[PDB]
Formats: structure tokens, C-alpha cells, sequence
């Protein structure tokens, strides 16, 4: 087996990415799926090793998509024969693009009655730039596609390039904790050869191992000799934990060093912040312990402790973004089986205060300076959102971005019924009921993604609120003083309903500076 032989790619799509994984294996063959090595013998009478890389979708994990992409030599770009093109269809297809890859189109689920694969070819040519005479059909149900998928693998996608002599360097794109591994990370080798008894070096960081294991998902973790220029799989090396082994990092020979290593390395960026509580019977221990255990199989979630008067003791929690957060409420529940509040999310505020030189970030609002006096400045980070629907529905949406300060940067049309959308916008905005407003007003057809470009100063004030004329820490948030008077009374009206009734009358106040600016109240237990 040769290097020339071999075909490194990934799957690219929101639209029944697992489900062709699985086509792909049964066909070639019959912890997380992640560096799998098949072998195919093509039409051309030659086997071949491919190597499946598994990638996010979501754009919370854009860092970790990209990463998997410079793993590859090429991508299978999945696109639903009915839907057709999505936000998220082009945003991964740049980031192909982006890592020179050759893509692949593959139109699936062409068996719906609502499949229109012309229309999406029509758009693969118009909108990609690509030959729609080179698009794959395929259908799961049917169970046509994948001969010629792996056929277009070994035809189109060039082989890997790299020098099996050179110093190592290996990539790193994914990772995971192994109770009995240790923490493994998932990579690429770009030069050079890895094997057990090799002592490893972490270029960004210059900590030293000795690698005990290495091998790939065949679809079992299995262990191999070793692994050489052009092979993908995992490496052990009694490492402690995965955020000694951060993907993006690159994995060379502690004596015999790479010159550079691979670029693009970024450390994980947390994005949404919020205060995540202990609910019903769950304890603050039980959540710490919970959180603790979590984070073993999570390198990019931080937090910190947190109290509130009336909550009580909790965590304020850094997630990648929205989904993010979703992913870890869910498992934390799920999996250790605690009852969490979680308060409304937040992003990070740069702060100017008057008497201190640096700027501060602001992760938790009721850090936010009270003494709005005392500040100079404030900044938020801001995205590019691009957005695709159908023409039906442009108008509703224009009119929401805008009332969530957003800016057209531009329109343009992807087919006689199908706009694309661009807008500058808040990810403070964003995350408060951006995503569930533009999909009811769209009935689940429109698709959105974003890219973070940058902090803007911005009016913005942080507003209290109190529950019976005394205030609440961790309902405090920041707002864009314009849009104050709204959200207050959205806060409130919300609360009337949330809270149930005592004895007393609940009166909910939302105050901005002092003055109250949104009043509600609960009549008593009656």
C-alpha cells in the first residue's frame, strides 16, 4: 500500500451526513466514528486506503471544521435534492475551498417527491461554480450512489503529499478522553512516521510523551504498527488530558522536530457565556461534580463559580455558542442526571471604565459596571450572518434582522425563487430568539450561518431587574439602550408568567439605571 493509493476526505452537510458514512463502510467492510480506514479495490483494479474524517456541522464549531478540512485532500459536499443549497451549504463549501480541497457534490434523498435535482444542479453551476455534470446522485432508501462515490474518491481526490522521511508532523483535528488511553487525539500525517516508544512534542505548547499507541477505526479502534506520511488515525501517549492535545496543534519528534508547524492553530474561544444553577433536588456539589466529569470529554467549555441572592450558588459557563450549550444542558442531565436552571446567555463585553486603563471583559452582566457614570465605552462582538430562503419569505426576515439591528450588506438572488441574504448583526441579538423567530416566519425553509467579525462600540446599558423592590444579580442584562424599553418588558411579561404565585403579590420591576422602566405583578395566591 502505497501513498500514492490513498484518499483522504470528509463529509460535508448538515443533509444525512451519518447515514452515507454508514452506506460507505457497509459497502467497503461488509467512541465517537472519527479517522476511519477503508479499503477499496476501484474499477481501475487497484485497492485503495481511504480514510473517512468526521466533521461538525454547526457553525459553533467552525475552528473544528476547518481543522478537519486541512486533514483532507477532499470533501463529499451533501446537498438534499429537495432543500437544495442552505446557508450552511455554502459557508462549509468556502472552507473546502478555502483548504484546496476537491469537492465532491453529492445530491441525495433524490427518491423524495419533492426532489428536484435539476434546480439543484442549476444552483451547484450558478451559485458554487462548479459542473453539475459532476454532481453524484444518490439515494439511501433506493441504494444508488455509492459505488460511484467511492469511485469519484479515488478518481478526483488527488493523494496525500508528504515525505514519510522528513521529521514528523501530524495534525491534529479531533480528540476524545479514553478512560484506559488516556486523552487520544485524532490526526494527519502530513511527513514523516509515528509509532509506540516514540517520544512526541506539542508545538504549541513544547510538552514532551511517549506515544503507547497508535491505529485507526476499522470501524473498531484498532492498533497499528505505526502510521506514515499520508495516513490518518490516533495517537496515545499517556496524556492527561485533551486540552493537552487541542486540535489545530500539531504533533512532531521531541529530538528530530519539524521546522514549522502546521498552520492555523487557534486555542478554543468561548463566545456565549451563561450562569447555569442547581434545580429541584440536584445540590451545588452534585452540579460541580457533574460539570467536572463533563469537561473531561469537553476542551473547549469553561466555568467558574457564581452566587446570586435568590438563586444561590452555580457556575458561570463558557460555551463555543448556542448549540454548544445545548449539547452540554442536555448531557449534564442526561448523563449524570442533575436539574439545572440556566439563566438567558450573554456574550463578551469590552469595557473602557473611566478610572482603569485596560478594557475589561465582561463575561458575566452582573460584573457590568453599575455606575454607568464611570463608563467611557462599550463594545460587542458583531457577525456576518448570510442568510437563504425562499422569495417568499424576504420581506418578514429583512424586517426582523432590522429590528435586531442589523445591516444589509447584501442581496442577491440564487435562483428566480431563491434569495441570499447578507447582514451585519450583534451576536448579542443573535442569541436571544433570532433562531426560532426566522424559522417560524419562514416555516423551517430558511437557512442561516455567521462568521464573528469583530468588536464595535455600541450604546449599550445594563439593565436590573428586582422582585419585590429588591433586585435579582443574575437576571441583570445588557442591552442596546434603544431596544431597552422592549426587552424590558419582554423580561418582565416573561417572568409574570415563569414564576408561580405566593401568598403575597409578586411585583417584577425591570430598571435601567435606577428607574423603573417595565412593571408586572402577580396578584396573590388566589
Amino acid at each position: 500500500m502505497e501513498q500514492k493509493n490513498v484518499r483522504n476526505f470528509c463529509i460535508i452537510a448538515h443533509h444525512g451526513k451519518s447515514t452515507l458514512a454508514d452506506r460507505l463502510l457497509e459497502y467497503t467492510g461488509a467512541v465517537k466514528m472519527q479517522a476511519v480506514r477503508m479499503f477499496y479495490k476501484a474499477k481501475d483494479g487497484n485497492t485503495y486506503k481511504l480514510h473517512l474524517i468526521d466533521t461538525p456541522g454547526h457553525v459553533d464549531f467552525s475552528y473544528e471544521v476547518s481543522r478537519a478540512l486541512a486533514a483532507c485532500e477532499g470533501a463529499l459536499l451533501l446537498i438534499d435534492a429537495s432543500q437544495g443549497i442552505e446557508a450552511q451549504t455554502v459557508a462549509n463549501f468556502w472552507k473546502a475551498v478555502e483548504q484546496d480541497l476537491v469537492i465532491i457534490p453529492v445530491i441525495n434523498k433524490i427518491d423524495l417527491p419533492s426532489a428536484d435535482v435539476d434546480r439543484v444542479k442549476k444552483q451547484i453551476e450558478e451559485v458554487l461554480g462548479l459542473d453539475p455534470e459532476e454532481a453524484i446522485l444518490a439515494s439511501a432508501k433506493e441504494g444508488i450512489g455509492i459505488e460511484e462515490i467511492l469511485e469519484a474518491i479515488v478518481n478526483r481526490i488527488p493523494p496525500p503529499k508528504g515525505d514519510p522521511q522528513k521529521p514528523l508532523k501530524a495534525l491534529i483535528f479531533d480528540s476524545y478522553y479514553d478512560p484506559y488511553r488516556g486523552a487520544v487525539a485524532f490526526v494527519r500525517i502530513f511527513d514523516g512516521e509515528v509509532k509506540p516508544g516514540d517520544k512526541i512534542m506539542l508545538m504549541s505548547t513544547g510538552k514532551e510523551y511517549e506515544v503507547t499507541e497508535v491505529g485507526a477505526q476499522t470501524p473498531k479502534m484498532t492498533k497499528f504498527d505505526k502510521l506514515s506520511a499520508g495516513d490518518v488515525g490516533y495517537i496515545a501517549a499517556s496524556i492527561k488530558d485533551v486540552r493537552d492535545i487541542r486540535i489545530g496543534d500539531t504533533i512532531t519528534h521531541a529530538k528530530n522536530p519539524t521546522k514549522e508547524p502546521v498552520p492555523g492553530f487557534q486555542p478554543a474561544k468561548p463566545m456565549v457565556y451563561a450562569g447555569i444553577y442547581p434545580a429541584e433536588d440536584t445540590t451545588y456539589e452534585e452540579l460541580r461534580d457533574a460539570l467536572e466529569k463533563y469537561a473531561i470529554n469537553d476542551a473547549a467549555i469553561v466555568y467558574e463559580p457564581e452566587s446570586s441572592p435568590a438563586l444561590g450558588m452555580g457556575f458561570r459557563v463558557g460555551f463555543l455558542g448556542l448549540l454548544h450549550m445545548e449539547i452540554v444542558q442536555e448531557r449534564l442531565e442526561r448523563e449524570y442526571g442533575v436539574k439545572i436552571i440556566t439563566t438567558a446567555p450573554n456574550v463578551i463585553y469590552r469595557v473602557k471604565k473611566k478610572f482603569t486603563d485596560e478594557v475589561i471583559e465582561v463575561r458575566n452582566p452582573m460584573d457590568f459596571p453599575d455606575n454607568a457614570g464611570l463608563i467611557e465605552y462599550v463594545e460587542e462582538p458583531f457577525v456576518l450572518v448570510t442568510i437563504i430562503t425562499p422569495k417568499e419569505y424576504v420581506g418578514p426576515i429583512i424586517q426582523l434582522c432590522q429590528e435586531k439591528r442589523g445591516i444589509q450588506k447584501n442581496m442577491t438572488y440564487l435562483d428566480p425563487n431563491t434569495v441570499y441574504l447578507e447582514y451585519e448583526m450583534p451576536l448579542s441579538e443573535i442569541i436571544v430568539d433570532f433562531h426560532d423567530k426566522i424559522k417560524s416566519i419562514s416555516r423551517g425553509f430558511a437557512s442561516y450561518d455567521y462568521e464573528f467579525i469583530g468588536y464595535r462600540p455600541s450604546d449599550l446599558i445594563k439593565l436590573t431587574v428586582l422582585i419585590n423592590k429588591k433586585p435579582v444579580d443574575a437576571l441583570s442584562f445588557i442591552v442596546h439602550a434603544d431596544r431597552a424599553q422592549k426587552f424590558a418588558r419582554r423580561v418582565a411579561e416573561k417572568l409574570r408568567e415563569t414564576i408561580p404565585r405566593q401568598l403575597f403579590e409578586v411585583h417584577i420591576q425591570v430598571a435601567k439605571g435606577g428607574k423603573v422602566i417595565a412593571s408586572e405583578r402577580i396578584k396573590p395566591l388566589r
